[PDB]
């Protein structure tokens, strides 16, 4: 059981404020949050190779990665950067972000198995922390 499978999200928190850093006016904050409570993550995982997408009920992107190896993403608010995962731990990868053009608060995103057989994701911008836990479906 590695990290491949279809992930539905059971609890979010703190996402209202990670958009808040990131300069989205509060009626789409409010929106957003409301999209996110749909937000449903579709992973296969071989070696250290991952293809990831991620939908809403409207919307749906993928994003292919190596750990170790650079690659071209956007950032939670939509801006383009370039990427970095690498390994904390067995079970837990840290992307590091640089925007392409301009400056920005500085965002980065966690993705955890736990013992419990829950996915943990968490994005972050300067301070402020938005953790998102899977289930399964
Ligand atoms: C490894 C995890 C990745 C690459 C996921 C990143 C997630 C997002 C960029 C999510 C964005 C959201 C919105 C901007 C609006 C509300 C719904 C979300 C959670 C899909």
């Amino acid at each position: 059981p590695n990290f491949s499978g279809n992930w539905k999200i059971i609890r979010s928190e703190n996402f209202e404020e990670l958009l808040k850093v990131l300069g989205v006016n509060v009626m789409l904050r409010k929106i957003a949050v409301a999209a996110a409570s749909k937000y449903a993550v579709e992973i296969k995982q071989e070696g250290d190779t991952f293809y990831i997408k991620v939908s809403t009920t409207v919307y749906t992107t993928e994003d292919n990665f190596k750990v170790g190896e650079e690659f071209e993403e956007q950032t939670v608010d939509g801006r383009p950067c370039k990427s970095l995962v690498k390994w904390e731990s067995e079970n837990k990868m840290v992307c590091e972000q640089k925007l392409l053009k301009g400056e920005g608060p500085k965002t980065s995103w966690t993705k955890e198995l736990t013992n419990d057989g829950e996915l943990i994701e968490t994005m972050t911008a300067d301070d402020v922390v938005c953790t998102q836990v899977f289930v399964r479906e």
